[PDB]
């Protein structure tokens, strides 16, 4: 298994991209904080994700993102050398 | 919303460590890998994720868990460096 859904505001805008293949892909950076609970007890958690969004289906929608956005993405985590990246599968706005 | 389900090989044997006020958690790192579906093709997915376990019902499992096990994680995620905060761990 690998899915990740984190809520967040967007911090960096959209950069797009279209690969040579003619593959849209666009990148922004998702900020979330949040309280969560842990053995009973209250802590913050936070994280700057950076999140891809591939392919032609997902890209009409983050049209609609800019910076301070707040969204929901749903999707699966891909470590590089150590960055990490959230691959979006759905986006959720608001 | 904040959460992670991971699965993945155990990478780093559990250590059981103290806070500086005294409160007991344990620790690993799970390394995943997986095929994943992206714009109509396949791509690889890895990561090595460093997984904090500090509820006390999880002690059992933790302990049962070495180097080369396989598990799935689930969690929030916190970068204090990102840290699965793990609150269920299936063998």
């Amino acid at each position: 298994t690998n899915r990740l859904v984190l809520s967040g505001t967007v911090c960096r805008a959209p950069l797009r991209k279209v690969s040579p293949s003619g593959i849209p892909h666009c990148q922004f950076v998702l900020e979330h904080r949040s309280v969560q609970e842990e053995a009973g007890f209250h802590r913050q958690a936070w994280c700057q994700m950076p999140v891809i969004v591939a392919g032609h289906e997902n890209q009409a929608i983050t049209h609609s993102i800019t910076v301070g956005s707040r969204i929901t993405v749903q999707g699966f985590i891909s470590c590089h050398k150590s960055k990490m990246v959230l691959h979006a599968e759905q986006i959720e706005l608001i």
